[PDB]
């Protein structure tokens, strides 16, 4: 797996962001995460947490996995990175996501995630108080 650079375009939400890759723009959804919706308990922080950690960083990147690059809603399927940090993974850490979604084509990174939800966990922050 390799990271490939992006722009950030518009932070959207938990789970989704518009960047510009290869110079056009695209809708991504986050990789092997389920971010609680904004009326669902911790849904505000949630996206806030999400969307200044895309806005803050100066370097965006993507990550494709082996399989499939695209949804079925034509959103691309990534690994995102802010200035190197995972932001799929950060948000795990925070207990601010689940570790979800993970299909046999694209969950490389699965077992990294699931740390990260076991430390949140284990600390109850969250998601998990
Ligand atoms: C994260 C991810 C979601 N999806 C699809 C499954 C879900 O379909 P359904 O719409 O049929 O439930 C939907 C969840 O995305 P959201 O959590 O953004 O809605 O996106 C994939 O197909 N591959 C993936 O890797
Ligand atoms: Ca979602």
């Amino acid at each position: 797996l390799h990271k490939e650079p992006a722009t950030l375009i518009k932070a959207i939400d938990g789970d989704t962001v518009k960047l510009m890759y290869k110079g056009q723009p695209m809708t991504f959804r986050k990789l092997l995460v389920d971010t609680p919706e904004f009326n669902e308990k911790y849904g505000p922080e949630a996206s806030a947490f999400t969307k200044k950690m895309v806005e803050n960083a100066k370097k965006i990147e993507v990550e494709f996995d082996k399989g499939q690059r695209t949804d079925k809603y034509g959103r691309g399927l990534a690994y995102i990175y802010a200035d190197g940090k995972m932001v799929n993974e950060a948000k795990v850490r925070q207990g601010l996501a689940k570790v979800a979604y993970v299909y046999k084509g694209n969950n490389t990174h699965e077992q990294l995630l699931r740390k990260a939800e076991a430390q949140a966990k284990k600390e109850k922050l969250n998601i998990w108080s």
